[PDB]
């Protein structure tokens, strides 16, 4: 009979929701309109159990902003209490330096589409 | 019949592996033998997997040492390169830019057993 559907379209990660060519195009358009900003996708770790869900996951971040600054922004957007453990991990679960400007992180860790992808979780994974 | 003896030689997390009675006693003994030292347990944060574990987690730190000086010691012990991130965390808060001496930090942050506990991670982890 009918399938029982588990999960919805909007539950899919950004890479699945937009075609590769469309993601490329968005990056190129955003660079031209905002040349000093880095396009970042920040998603919740699939296996997370403690942290709340970020609703808006696409950010445009000034070239100079470092990960310490970015982490403070995401904690704020998530309305976390200061005692809640939180990690922001880049590309393949990477702990990057917290002083390096994100423009430099970008050249090292950006995806083939031109986005810089990050995941947040309560612990480092993995 | 014939029982398998499990040994449990881990010393970590210290607070989990030694009785309260035993921890309190050890603090008392240390205090008496080294009155100018603070007893500090320094371990890797449970959610930190990128920095390595220390060979030794138990330190006697002179009262006047401050956090920057402690950070420098632990970074050298973990043989970190100069650009790697490192944070020490105490009672689920950040210690970034805390400038008081460790004897004073002890007064505020010591556990009920008399040790001061820290954990380290490669990101801030807490707001504080």
């Amino acid at each position: 009979d009918d399938f029982v559907m588990i999960g919805s379209p909007s539950d899919r990660p950004f890479k699945q929701r937009r075609s590769f060519a469309d993601r490329c195009k968005e990056v190129q358009q955003i660079r031209d309109q905002h040349p000093s900003k880095i396009p970042v996708i920040i998603e919740r770790y699939k296996g997370e159990k403690q942290l709340p869900v970020l609703d808006k996951t696409k950010f445009l971040v000034p070239d100079h902003v470092n990960m310490s600054e970015l982490v403070k922004i995401i904690r704020r957007r998530l309305q976390l209490n200061p005692t809640q453990a939180f990690f922001l991990l880049v590309n393949q679960h990477s702990m990057v330096s917290v002083s390096t400007p994100i423009a430099d992180i970008y050249e090292q860790e950006k995806d083939e589409d031109g986005f810089l992808y990050m995941v947040y979780a309560s612990q480092e994974t993995f």
